[PDB]
């Protein structure tokens, strides 16, 4: 039902290359991935190695070809196999390096980021605003995820300010949605592969 009446508003969305993200967009702009070259064709001895210049962090965001300032928009996301990334909404990287977003994944809706995520395989999350006294940091919650999701449905209602995700593998449950949104900028559809190879596509009717 509340599925249903979302994706009467399902919208073609095409992925924009950027040049601030290490994520690999395909040619159709319907699947990103990570990874990167070679290897930044760096190596730093083995290759891929383990970059601990800054490992446990990839620094992978991608947004949409359109932005959104207006009406309802409703788009899929197909992350099978995949054991992490962050989809949702963004209004930007316009304030990525103040709060070092991507760097330190600080997403924050305070920030213009309206997303959850998966990391380990089975560990969900959403990202919500964090204590002031600690900017550089978010303030994960876990979700209470039964049925993993093999494909999550993002409904984005700018009138409303409202960011709902279903769960289409668990009959399309609503699994998160951000109310009272400060939708004073143009928001973008938000994908990270998150470090994982795993390719995540927008299947798209």
């Amino acid at each position: 039902t509340e599925l249903t009446d979302a994706r009467r508003y399902w919208v073609d969305v095409t992925l924009a290359t950027n040049n601030i993200s290490h994520a690999v967009i395909a040619e159709d702009k319907r699947q990103v991935s990570s990874r990167n070259p070679q290897i930044m064709y760096q190596a730093p001895g083995t290759l891929f190695t383990f970059p601990s210049l800054t490992n446990f962090n990839y620094c992978t965001g991608v947004l949409g070809s359109q932005s959104i300032t207006s009406g309802k928009h409703y788009w899929e996301v197909d992350v099978s196999k995949k054991s992490a990334w962050i989809l949702g909404v963004c209004a930007g990287f316009q304030s990525d390096a103040m709060y070092n977003i991507e760097q330190n994944e600080n997403y924050q809706p305070k920030y213009g980021y309206w997303v959850i995520g998966l990391q380990e395989g089975v560990k969900y999350s959403v990202f919500q605003d964090g204590s002031s006294h600690t900017p550089f940091a978010p303030f994960i919650v876990p979700l209470s995820v039964i049925i993993c999701p093999d494909r999550v449905g993002v409904f984005v209602d700018y009138e409303a300010c409202t960011v709902s995700f279903f769960n289409i593998t668990n009959h399309g449950f609503l699994i998160y949605k951000f109310s009272q949104c400060s939708f004073s900028k143009p928001v973008f559809p938000y994908l990270n592969p998150r470090k994982c190879t795993v390719p995540m596509t927008l299947c798209s009717p």
